[PDB]
């Protein structure tokens, strides 16, 4: 399949090399498996979402999306015009608040709920949760990252946007789970985005269009954007049959492109998501 026009971030995954235009997918489109999304919510009535969003938790007093950071995570995840896996099912829980703030007890009971969720809901082809969030070290943040991923779900995080080693910053420095730097259009990595040793793989975060509340559109920056593309790209994948809950992030950096970013301090992967779709 192919999608014209595309963002570039979804152009940059299915291409070798920057400055494309068409995003070139496999029509499966992640259909079959599902992604929890867990943030601020999802405004799941978006046109965008065809239906294929629900909420299924909030730790506040609504369900309610009041921020958009949630939606454009969702939307850069599995939206029909800006996401990697168009049909993928999306999930919502609402861990952060409306000013996209959150404590690390209640993300920490999120990470616990979506691996005890997931054994209600019809997902034949895996399970992914993709945290946009963190803030700095904890173990106890880390350790519910951990555990997520071991009970057999692909955990995607964010790097943070501190422009400083991931090493000091939750839940992306946990080890066990896919810790996702960002980069911008032109191959370089994006100007906020963490680096280290503990980054597993880069995706588009510099100028991402997605979804937002309201039923609109906007392009915001982030690790917290490239997380999504990672995100969305093992759901691909594993509706595919090529990889796996506990092997789909070393399956990506295999498959990555290599090499091709700049700005990437020694020790840090040069890793760019990738699809390798060959029609
Ligand atoms: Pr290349
Ligand atoms: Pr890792």
């Amino acid at each position: 399949a192919a999608q014209t026009n595309a963002p570039w971030g979804l152009a940059r995954i299915s291409s070798t090399s920057p400055g494309t235009s068409t995003y070139y997918y496999d029509e499966s489109a992640g259909q079959g498996s599902c992604v929890y999304v867990i943030d601020t919510g999802i405004e799941a009535s978006h046109p965008e979402f065809e239906g294929r969003a629900q909420m299924v938790k909030t730790y506040y007093y609504s369900s309610r999306d009041g921020n958009g950071h949630g939606t454009h995570c969702a939307g850069t995840v599995g939206s029909r015009t800006y996401g990697v896996a168009k049909k993928t099912q999306l999930f919502g829980v609402k861990v952060l608040d409306d000013n996209g703030s959150g404590q690390y007890s209640t993300i920490i009971a999120g990470m616990d709920f979506v691996a005890s969720d997931k054994n209600n809901r019809n997902c034949p082809k895996g399970v992914v949760a993709s945290l946009s969030l963190g803030g700095g070290y904890s173990s106890s943040v880390n350790s519910a990252a951990a555990r997520l991923q071991s009970s057999g779900v692909m955990v995607a995080v964010a790097a943070g946007n501190n422009n400083a080693d991931a090493r000091n910053y939750s839940p992306a420095s946990e080890p066990s789970v896919c810790t996702v730097g960002a980069s911008d259009r032109y191959d370089r990595r994006s100007s906020f985005s963490n680096y280290g040793s503990v980054l597993d793989i880069f995706g588009p975060g510099t100028d991402i269009l997605s979804t937002w509340i309201g039923g609109s559109t906007r392009s915001i920056s982030g690790t917290s954007m490239a997380t999504p593309h990672v995100a969305g790209l093992a759901a691909y994948l594993m509706t595919l049959g090529k990889t796996t809950a506990a092997s789909a992030c070393r399956y990506i950096a295999d498959t990555a492109n290599k090499g091709d970013l700049s700005n990437i301090p020694f020790g840090t992967v040069n890793l760019l998501a990738y699809n390798n779709y060959q029609a």
